[PDB]
């Protein structure tokens, strides 16, 4: 089948200014992503060498390989069509809804989403997620790309707390970056997805 | 919505043994699994009362509870019904050749398989699952129960190397486990959690 | 470099009996500790090859196999001596008046390294260990072998919370594990090493 | 026992230019070293307050953030003497023959320990550490500050792979802070360290 590419970002790269700079935009994008669709199909033919030679003995290397680069592809993929330059406000219609009745209220939707953003150790970030076994929305705080999530969870909006999506415009003060955030968020965007998650169930 | 429940086993007890003994699968099911069933909904009752009283100072504890535990519930509920007293031989139909048009062959996705299941370091597990993103079936290595995965991903087949799946029965050789899981692997299940895995898109 | 070694136990399989199974005994140190030892000069002799042949793309499978398998291998050689058939009771002297400075008193001690013990989400073990920076006694709760724990904490007192050192005994109920535990701890060996650790400075 | 301090720096902020900038030094000293400090007297206080107020109940939170912050504040404490504006060179003396003993040479030393540096998927750290037990030098590739790595073993040269130590300056060109960090390293301070770390055994 064909393999992982680069989706092209859907506005210009200095539209999220001046909450997100175009200079961590091209970077993030044009770089780090890129290494991780590379670093994905890697992982895949690397694992159909090993299984036509027979050698399976580096399957951890490559598993793991295969699951940080493909979930950072998945990761930066939903990403970036979360972003709009006409972005933020709030959620309406039924997301709008669902949101009200998994967390209370938006207010309270925000404070835990920004409070799984900077609380984590290390690299990762906050998403709003729905679970397939539940069939409700829930916040994961990923680590890295790959790790604390459950399987099967639909990613619905995404904040990359990565150093690299933030130092270069606010430093070590990573909540004002949270902050900035909820002015560019596509909110039409999580609504296409949360459409879209609504009809998968675990089984 | 509705709060977690233990689904039932969908075969006797003792339906697997040789393979595995009823004396685990009691075990396993009745306790193991009823406890992620208690944690994840206990993590979702936390972080709403957290959002209600504005005190989201425990949210890292709480995110990796509800990691942990939905994930262990996700895990054990796709993992009783991908076995059965019926089971064992080879995928069939659009699921077999869907597995050898990812793996070569039956045969190099099973010794790919045994693999990540015998190498995990720690607690984990060994899963076919379908790439939302890139439309394609994959293996992935899964430590404990939540992490070294990608988002989206739907589970198709587990096997739970935990070592209480196994070490009742097997102590520490758990390549017999893996080998004797093919003998119970429930093909029908599996295919029809692949035909509703390739209805999901990340979008 | 001599090769890493499997130390002897220091007291027959069945000595810590009823509290600890000499059936866990054996399968615990004769077959999980021999393959740390193996596993970790195998590590550094792969490490060797790599540098040699120009292979330190695998640099990541190789220090996860060498950090995995070294951590086993030491946190099991503090493991063994740590129990005695003729230990339980409480610490006394200079390690006793610590603990009770460190943590209020032994009861307080044994709440938390207990609630660490059966806390653990996967594998892992909980620790007394001495903070070469601080100079001071703490608790760690490592995850696996190799996990959640500071360079150069010294440790102390080890309690193994790997499924395989209780299932075939406790089944799940591990605080039954934890509890029976006290009665076989050598408090003795514990003492020697806190005058060892209180040597160590990170300068 | 006396709370954890924030050390000065050795040197003026600037004093690592080109390699390292003083816009770097003094972000990353003033303000992501404090807050390990504080974050570690913090969990300590916390820990003491769940003693006494029976919470234990929060233990996996209360020690992760121990084991976090207490990691960050060693491993800076480390890195900030292991550079210096008068290194760069190589090791000499016993520090340098034991390098080629364990590594082959130095510049097999420097490849391992540069590909260790560059491999981190997240964030971390390449170490040079003595294990106490085996009483060697080896290699360890932490994750973020407190994993991937063996209980006793002793720091001697750090190399911080979180993205807040280069990205002002290099970006995502990782490769070339690694190969500007050479020119800082500190030999005498990595000897020092050296001959403190062969007097430790894990006994
Ligand atoms: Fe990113
Ligand atoms: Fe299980
Ligand atoms: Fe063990
Ligand atoms: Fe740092």
């Amino acid at each position: 089948s064909a393999p992982y590419t680069l989706p092209e970002l859907p506005y210009d790269y200095s539209a999220l200014e001046p909450w997100i700079s175009g200079e961590i935009m091209e970077l993030h994008h044009d770089k780090h992503h890129a290494a991780y669709v590379k670093g994905a199909n890697d992982a895949l033919e690397q694992l159909a060498e090993a299984r036509e030679k027979g050698d399976l003995s580096k399957v951890n290397l490559l598993q793991k390989n295969l699951a940080f680069n493909l979930a950072g592809h998945v990761n930066h993929t939903v990403f970036w069509p979360n972003l709009s330059p006409d972005g933020g406000d709030k959620p309406e219609g039924e997301l709008g809804a669902a949101i009200d009745d998994a967390f209370g209220s938006f207010d309270a939707f925000r404070a835990h989403f920004s409070a799984a953003a900077t609380g984590i150790q290390g690299s990762g970030w906050a998403i709003l997620a729905w679970d397939i076994l539940g069939q409700r929305l829930i916040i994961e705080q990923l680590y890295d790309h790959q790790g604390n999530l459950a399987a099967g969870s639909y990613p619905l909006l995404m904040l990359d707390m990565w150093e690299h999506a933030f130092y270069l415009q606010y430093k070590n003060v990573k909540a004002d970056y949270v902050k900035a955030f909820w002015n560019v968020v596509n909110w039409a965007d999580v609504a296409k997805r949360f459409e879209d998650a609504r009809k998968v169930a675990l089984g």
